[PDB]
């Protein structure tokens, strides 16, 4: 089960799953639901990835996006070698989500490219959300006219989105892999409380996460192949970052951008070669972890039961476990 702030997510629980075999058949199950009670999903499509011949094709077309709007206890789990070319947003006031053993490739819309995407709006912010053993891959291609948008978030949340666990995720060959905090005026983003634990993040850009306000625990995660940054800690955020293994990344662990910086409390994480470190573009505050000093005290009891992976087998461990067809191995 679920591990961390999410760690009470049931989701959909014991429901009978109603199987799913497209994007539309998806969309309608959630329509007809109640809203409670629970509803299970069991997605059954087998999107074939090499129907799309190009990568920069993909941005100006619609996103295709499946929505779940203030609706609860709700599990969407693919089945194995399921796999998706559309998104999934969960927004409003909508609680208890489980998104798991999915997989999600090459979307399209571009900025509009969200391939899960939690949100809080003047209705209601989700909470108990378990992220989990998903896959999730686009392209690094900068595509011509597409802005800095040929493909958009990885795992998302913003607007006060708390009480979330992303694990066992693998994310690669992708921009932009996680948001949390849209821009430094989403002050009700200072009650985000997220794990993100056990994950692959592999051939990717920036945003491993993006933080903005409130507090993370970061652990156990496997970072190889950050080209730009990997965990950026702003507007007076908090992230616990434990027993983690980085190699062949750029600004493993870094505040920029921001107009005030976040802070870290680090431990016990593995720090392998390739590690590399850039000072940012522009006028903002800035830090960067060069000697791997903790910049605040965690403030506060995560108030969860964890186990860590000693940090030197978490790339193995990792490698092992995270992302969809792996039988949600731990």
């Amino acid at each position: 089960g679920p591990v961390g702030y999410g760690a009470a997510t049931t989701g959909g629980g014991n429901k009978v799953p109603v199987n799913v075999a497209t994007f539309e058949a998806m969309q309608s199950a959630i329509d007809s639901y109640s809203g409670s009670g629970g509803l299970v999903l069991n997605y059954t499509g087998k999107f074939d990835f090499g129907t799309i011949k190009d990568v920069c094709a993909q941005w100006k077309l619609p996103a295709k996006t499946v929505q779940i709007k203030n609706k609860s206890d709700v599990t969407i789990k693919g089945a194995n070698g399921s796999a998706a070319n559309f998104g999934i947003r969960v927004v409003g006031n909508a609680h208890n989500v489980i998104i798991q053993n999915m997989t999600i490739g090459l979307l399209q819309g571009g900025e509009d490219a969200d391939s899960i995407s939690l949100e809080g709006n003047s209705s209601g912010e989700p909470s108990k959300i378990w992220v989990d053993h998903n896959t999730v891959f686009a392209s690094l291609t900068k595509c011509s006219g597409a802005g800095d948008a040929s493909f958009d978030g990885g795992i998302d949340m913003k607007k006060g989105v708390h009480h979330v666990t992303v694990s066992y995720n693998y994310v690669y060959n992708y921009q932009k892999v996680a948001l949390n905090g849209y821009s430094d005026s989403d002050t009700k983003n200072s009650a985000a409380r997220t794990t993100y634990h056990h994950n692959r993040f592999e051939n990717v850009e920036s945003r491993v996460p993006l933080q903005r306000f409130g507090l993370s625990h970061i652990y156990n995660n496997y970072f190889n192949n950050v080209t730009t940054s990997g965990i950026n800690v702003r507007m007076g955020g908090i992230a616990k970052i434990e027993s983690n293994y980085f190699e062949n990344i750029k600004n493993p662990v870094t505040s920029r951008d921001s107009s005030e910086i976040g802070y870290w409390d680090l431990i016990n994480n593995y720090v392998g070669s390739g590690i590399t470190w850039g000072t940012p573009d522009g006028s903002k505050p800035y830090a960067n972890a060069t000697n791997w000093i903790s910049t605040k005290v965690f403030p506060e009891s995560l108030g969860y039961i964890y186990t860590v992976t000693p940090a030197a087998q978490v790339k193995a461990k990792v490698i092992a476990t995270a992302g969809a067809g792996k039988n949600l191995a731990e």
